[PDB]
């Protein structure tokens, strides 16, 4: 199922992350990935290494030190070098679209949705249904200029 919600002060957040150089298709995103488009889930998700996800689009390690100018060449231990990206949103929109950039958006898809497993499998029907809720949210979020800046969100159970 899908649907509608009112979050007290997602409206903010939208415009900080539109004016950071974020584009329409980062804020659908960090929609799916949080209820208030935030960075204060548990630490790493609570999660470590490779998985260890951080930003408000909850992007792993693997992907950040594969993929990013910031995090290039970084090791898996080095993996809680991605935590400046919990309070410096145009460092995480930055990482994620050049993260998108390097490895295209289906295979930044699967990585993003199952690490580095997903890279050799991408086109699973689990990432299928992620990539299909983003862009249902997508879709929603491009249908009335009001969704920008209110406090709408737009959700999928994935
Ligand atoms: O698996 C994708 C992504 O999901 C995040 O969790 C999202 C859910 O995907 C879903 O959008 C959820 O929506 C709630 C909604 O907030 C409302 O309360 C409604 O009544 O019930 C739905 C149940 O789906 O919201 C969460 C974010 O709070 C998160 O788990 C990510 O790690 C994950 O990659």
């Amino acid at each position: 199922d899908r649907g509608t919600e009112t979050v007290p002060g997602l409206g903010q957040r939208k415009q900080q992350i539109l004016n950071s150089g974020g584009g329409v298709w980062d804020l659908a995103i960090a929609m799916l990935e949080t209820k208030n488009l935030g960075t204060d889930y548990v630490y790493g998700d609570g999660k470590t290494y490779d998985s260890a996800n951080f930003g408000i689009f909850k992007q792993n390690w693997f992907m950040l030190r594969t993929s990013t100018s910031q995090f290039k060449g970084q090791t898996t231990n080095q993996w809680n070098n991605g935590a400046v990206l919990n309070s410096n949103l145009q460092q995480d929109i930055k990482a994620r679209q050049e993260s998108q950039n390097y490895y295209g958006p289906d295979k930044w898809f699967a990585g993003h949705r199952n690490g580095e497993s997903g890279l050799s499998n991408p086109y699973t029907q689990d990432i299928t249904n992620y990539k299909d809720a983003v862009n249902w949210i997508h879709d929603q979020l491009a249908s009335d200029p009001k969704y920008l800046s209110d406090d709408t969100r737009f959700w999928v159970d994935v």
